[PDB]
């Protein structure tokens, strides 16, 4: 797609700290951009929609190539349309925003310039942020994560994409998502099937795969840390059910691991660690700091800070594994005890290290789940299982929770706030901000 | 040996903090005891010495058994004889103390009661302490380390030792030291050879081996972190040159690894990290905090704090290894690049994990080196090598430094102060003291 300018595009600024082994941190100035899927897509020459509700214009978009030629992405009114605001080092995303139309959530990328994404090399480094999850009930996910996207959003590879990172193009993740409207500078109208339960979305014939580091998928009830390897590290198109992932009839046929090696303290047995109020180690009614360390071995370490008190990731015992580090032994024990082979089939932490050794783009999002109602994060899943099935229970939310239309109606003012991002060598991010 | 009471034995008190995963720390009250080798050893029935200068009474001690029957260890005047003092959570050790006689340094163990050593299970935990090394020049070593000693100092196994932990019996380490005067409830007079350069010491026919975790061997110039595995984890007697270690003609014949997998940031190439004054990352003219984390994988992580600024162990590149974690890959790369097979021959970090999974006793000492002048810690070693030999240079001290008689004459008021010991689960020791 190209870019149009019937609505101006001004990325909300966001600062963050880059820290050094020598003990100082210095402020960096970036901004955030909303993903292309949230945007108005219209004809280059008029205000006629190329995509409307959950279907495409059959005349503007008779095939993927003609559609991309005929159509552009336009600018975003971040606060009034999307409920996205920033102030200094803080970003807030509202759940439901009512303007001329209803908008649900947002997916945002950190920019290095008006036209390029910021790339972070995670290996050997740590990433710290503060989060307020107090306004996130069952069924919602405020997510902070990394994906192996191109810095230009795909422009250099696919010259029919001239919109680029400035318009939030080029997304990929470990689900090989097929709900994207443009992939590789072409539309995704071929094979499009409108969602049966979502007025605004559908599933197309192609998907967009890449490595995904889920630092944070969470609400006030549950939180998870999950690496997802793929056999191709960076962004790559896939076709139909060969994509695998959430959007395909077959979840596992493809190049990415859509399950990951997840660490959810509640799932692992510590049901007292994270939740609302003072009965929990970390009280989710209050802001908390989350620090994630990517050691050169490929293992991942985690600690939290709240009210100046530090907590390592809680210890877990699973099969022969005992510890608090997300390493080969954990991931192997997890597959053995909870089931599955997707993570190992895709090369596990060894393959994942290829992603963290390269650049990844920072994503911050707020979403509800039209496929599984977020039950995999905060409930019992699948819902017929009980607590006697190892790993079935992931949080205390009812298996009836998270119906999108219900949570959108009952909790439209839900929100997440991410702030005080700091990044640098392991051991450096707790030093004074600059 | 038995215990006598011509001089009273009052262990200087020392407090330390035990911290919990839940974020609180509580004060523990212990004390310190001086190692038996520093004590007066005399006949049970009189004040006649069993050991004097560097030789034994040939009448009281004609063989190891008769000697142990005839002889006792007596009490220690900690400050006036040994220059050992405590105050709250702080312990100081002076280098040379002049009383009726000259004393050099001390080796001390943390006690749980008047009659038992405190045992620490390191695996899954971290150990934090503060240290002032400002008064330690080239050739000296203020050491804080752990060894796999019995809690009773050997009494239960060797009933002819009735003195016990109260009199600092039962030492062992990864050198299988043969300078000990009593081992396994018998003297070490059989095969005794007085040191050619030390008026107070010698080498006997038996030695005392066990696993050794050198958290801290250091002065104002250099510091090293070193695990030493043994094929028998706990205390075990050895015979003659079969002992191996520093005290034997053959260094490597035995059950322990006397070299270890050492991590010295200077040796690894960062000559700016640790030293006196503001040209160094850590300024050794000032107190610093040293934190050492024993992850369940068997790897060891390290960070430092000075003036509220945190520094991870600096990154090192050695062969194919890159990182700041002391792990299997580091130790293997170290042997490949610097030479040697002792660490791996004895089972490496896997074998070492058997020590940290069990109890170990905390040792704090101050010493000069009558065998190699501490050159292995702070100089170029061996001394014919140059900086073109990988790993030869370990600090900036001259290869002429550390002659014991010289440093004892020039720097008798050298001292080390260890303080604010805190111990608990990984991630817990930076929380408020109780
Ligand atoms: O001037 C008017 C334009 O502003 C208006 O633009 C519309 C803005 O909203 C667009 O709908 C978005 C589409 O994305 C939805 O989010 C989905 C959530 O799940 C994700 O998996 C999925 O990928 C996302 O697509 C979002 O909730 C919703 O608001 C709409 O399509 C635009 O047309 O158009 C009319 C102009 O007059
Ligand atoms: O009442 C008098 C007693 O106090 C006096 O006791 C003497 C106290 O000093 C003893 O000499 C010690 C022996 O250990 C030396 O340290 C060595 C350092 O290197 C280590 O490897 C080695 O293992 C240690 O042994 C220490 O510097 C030195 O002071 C002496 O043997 C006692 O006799 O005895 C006379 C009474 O009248
Ligand atoms: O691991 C989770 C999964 O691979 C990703 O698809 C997930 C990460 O949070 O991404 C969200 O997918 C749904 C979409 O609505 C939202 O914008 C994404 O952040
Ligand atoms: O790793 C070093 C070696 O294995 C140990 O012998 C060393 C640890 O610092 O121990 C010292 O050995 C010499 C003695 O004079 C001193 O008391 C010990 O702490
Ligand atoms: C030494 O280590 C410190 C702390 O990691 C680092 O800041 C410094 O750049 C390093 N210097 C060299 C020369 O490697
Ligand atoms: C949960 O984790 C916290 C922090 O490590 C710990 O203090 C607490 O004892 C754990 N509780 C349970 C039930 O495992
Ligand atoms: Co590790």
């Amino acid at each position: 797609q190209s870019a149009c300018t019937l609505q101006s595009e001004t990325h909300p600024p966001l600062t963050w700290q880059k820290c050094s082994s020598g003990g100082t941190c210095t402020q960096q100035t970036g901004s955030v951009v909303i993903d292309a899927n949230w945007r108005w897509t219209h004809a280059t020459n008029s205000s006629t929609n190329c995509y409307d509700g959950n279907t495409w214009s059959s005349t503007l978009c008779p095939d993927n190539e003609t559609c991309a030629k005929n159509c552009c992405l336009d600018g975003a009114a971040y606060a009034s349309t999307y409920g996205v605001t920033t102030s200094g080092n803080s970003l807030s995303i509202d759940f439901v925003t009512q303007s001329a139309q209803k908008n649900v959530g947002a997916r945002l990328y950190l920019m290095a310039s008006d036209t390029t994404y910021q790339e972070f090399t995670l290996l050997g480094n740590e990433f710290s942020f503060d989060v307020d999850v107090s306004q996130l009930p069952c069924g919602l996910n405020g997510a902070l994560y990394f994906v192996s996207m191109d810095a230009d959003g795909g422009v250099s590879k696919y010259p029919t994409n001239t919109a680029g990172a400035k318009y939030g193009t080029g997304y990929c993740d470990s689900q090989c998502p097929r709900d994207l409207k443009f992939i590789n500078g072409q539309a995704n109208v071929e094979g499009w099937e409108p969602s049966s339960n979502n007025a605004n979305t559908g599933i197309g014939g192609h998907g967009s795969c890449c490595s995904e580091m889920d630092i944070w998928q969470a609400n006030s009830i549950s939180e998870a840390l999950t690496p997802h390897p793929c056999t191709t590290v960076g962004q790559e198109i896939c076709e139909g059910d060969g994509c695998g992932g959430t959007y395909s009839d077959n979840r596992y046929g493809g190049t990415c691991d859509p399950d990951g090696c997840d660490w959810n303290p509640y799932r692992l047995g510590n049901t007292s660690f994270y939740g609302p109020g003072s009965s929990f180690t970390l009280d989710t009614t209050k802001k908390l700091t989350v620090v994630t360390q990517f050691e050169t071995s490929g293992a991942i370490n985690r600690y939290y800070v709240q009210n100046g008190v530090t907590f390592q990731q809680p210890n877990a015992e699973l099969g022969s594994y005992s510890g608090n580090e997300l390493n080969d032994d954990y991931c192997t024990a997890e597959e053995a005890e909870f089931g599955g082979s997707s993570f190992s089939d895709k090369g596990g932490l060894t393959q994942f290290k290829k992603a963290t050794s390269g650049g990844m783009v920072l994503v911050m999002s707020l979403w509800d789940d039209y496929y599984a109602n977020m039950l995999w994060l905060d409930s019992t899943y699948p819902t017929n299982e009980t607590s006697s099935t190892p790993g079935a229970v992931r949080g205390s939310c009812s298996t009836s929770s998270g119906v999108p239309a219900q949570v959108e109606s009952q909790s439209p003012n839900a929100k997440v706030t991410f702030s005080n991002i700091k990044f640098g060598p392991i051991g450096s991010t707790g030093n004074p901000s600059g």
